[PDB]
């Protein structure tokens, strides 16, 4: 099956389209550049910011709020036709640190004084609020999915310490759907998005911590699983098993940002693209080929799959993609074996069902077929 420009091969979200909607996490930059335009045309029918909808793009100091940029990926999804994801309201990954200073300047996680302690939680939660209320009043009509809060669960199958939870505790994630469904109303669909949502002991934590807030009333419609995954990692029963569990909460599913990296963890990445061999790209296609069709079996729990990009020469997993060096300067891709330097985040990824140059990789045919 040929390596043929994308730009005019079969639609990817017309081969998926009673199934679920596919989409692509965008920079504004993106939509300047021809081929990736007609790239988002073609083949998608739901968009997200990779970043410029993040918490210090959007209110990088309290009250500058800067929306000239999701408004232009707003704007692009309008005219033609794509649902849009919002992402996200709340993270711990570079806030603006302003969120957490105390009424003096200092860091709020530093009080020790449990007055004082209590009303930094208040005031964070007032300033989450505003936030919130200034986004979704502005995109309520026009943004039909959100994520509402990003990460909040531990590896370690605790919540995750951020200042966010060391501040204010649990309530931060109640304030943030509560207050998302306050000013946006009942038809925005809100989310919780989370990576290793397959693994344990995450994935019941999160299962415990869903149905907790659910029962006390907090308004949760769904599960974002980032899908930032391998090609042997986690497998596809560990994949429907956690699919499962989560709908049979009453959840929606969405698959978020997914990604099939060519490497392991931590990654021994190729310098190149073109020094990744050829049988690499058929692993991936037999991968995305078993996920697929296993997408396809859970159709009715799944209402979107979004790729964490467009095509091969932008991703960012090439700031994972670490190249290890023998002592002579030979490049080292098995993850055992001896190396004397890493350089990081100098190689090159190749993720997605498109090539750089827009053609088609074989993960493609795998995807875009009926077997
Ligand atoms: O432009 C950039 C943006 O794209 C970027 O977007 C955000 C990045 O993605 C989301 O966050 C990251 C998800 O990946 C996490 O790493 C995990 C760590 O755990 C690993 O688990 C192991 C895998 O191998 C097994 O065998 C082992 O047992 C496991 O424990 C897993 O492989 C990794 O993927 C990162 O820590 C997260 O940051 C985020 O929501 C997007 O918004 O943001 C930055 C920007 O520069
Ligand atoms: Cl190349
Ligand atoms: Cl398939
Ligand atoms: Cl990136
Ligand atoms: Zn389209
Ligand atoms: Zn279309
Ligand atoms: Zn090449
Ligand atoms: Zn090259
Ligand atoms: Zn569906
Ligand atoms: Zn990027
Ligand atoms: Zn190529
Ligand atoms: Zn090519
Ligand atoms: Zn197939």
């Amino acid at each position: 099956k040929p390596h043929i420009s994308a730009l005019n091969a079969p639609q990817l979200d017309q081969r998926y389209k009673n199934e679920f909607t596919i989409g692509a996490a965008v920079e504004p930059y993106q939509l300047q550049n021809e081929k990736d335009v007609q790239m988002l045309k073609r083949h998608f029918n739901s968009i997200v910011a990779e970043n410029v909808m993040k918490p210090i793009s959007i209110q990088p100091e309290e009250g500058k709020f800067n929306f000239e940029q999701a408004d232009r990926i707003v704007k692009f999804a309008k005219a033609n036709g794509m649902d849009i994801r919002f992402h996200t309201l709340v993270w711990h990954s570079q806030v603006p640190q302003w969120f957490f200073l105390d009424k003096e300047g200092k860091p709020m996680v530093n009080e020790t004084d449990p007055v004082k302690r209590e009303q930094n939680k208040q005031l964070l939660l007032k300033r989450l609020e505003t936030h919130i209320k200034t986004i979704v009043e502005r995109y309520k009509d026009d943004i039909k999915y959100w994520d509402v809060v990003n990460q909040v669960v531990g590896d370690d199958g605790k919540l995750r310490n951020s200042p966010w939870y060391q501040i204010a505790g649990i309530d931060y994630i109640k304030v943030a759907f509560q207050a998302a469904r306050k000013y946006g109303g009942d038809n925005i669909k809100l989310y919780m998005n989370d990576y290793n949502t397959e693994v344990e002991p995450k994935r019941t934590a999160l299962y415990n911590l869903v149905k907790q807030l659910k029962e006390e009333g907090v308004p949760i419609d769904g599960i974002g699983h980032q899908s930032h995954i391998q090609i042997g990692w986690p497998s596809e029963a560990e994949i429907e098993k956690t699919i499962n569990m989560f709908a049979a909460l009453g959840l929606d599913n969405q698959i978020t940002e997914l990604d099939v990296s060519m490497y392991g963890w931590p990654p021994r990445a190729y310098p190149t693209y073109d020094a990744i061999p050829k049988q690499k790209f058929l692993d991936q296609a037999a991968r995305y080929d078993r996920l697929f069709k296993l997408y396809e079996k859970l159709s009715d729990k799944i209402s979107n799959v979004t790729f964490w990009g467009i095509a091969d020469n932008h991703t960012w997993l090439d700031s994972r993609a670490d190249v290890y060096y023998d002592a002579n300067g030979n490049v080292v891709v098995d993850p055992n074996a001896p190396y004397a330097k890493v350089e990081k985040g100098k190689g090159k990824d190749a993720p997605f069902v498109f090539g750089p140059d827009y053609k088609v990789k074989p993960a493609y045919w795998a995807i875009i077929d009926h077997k």
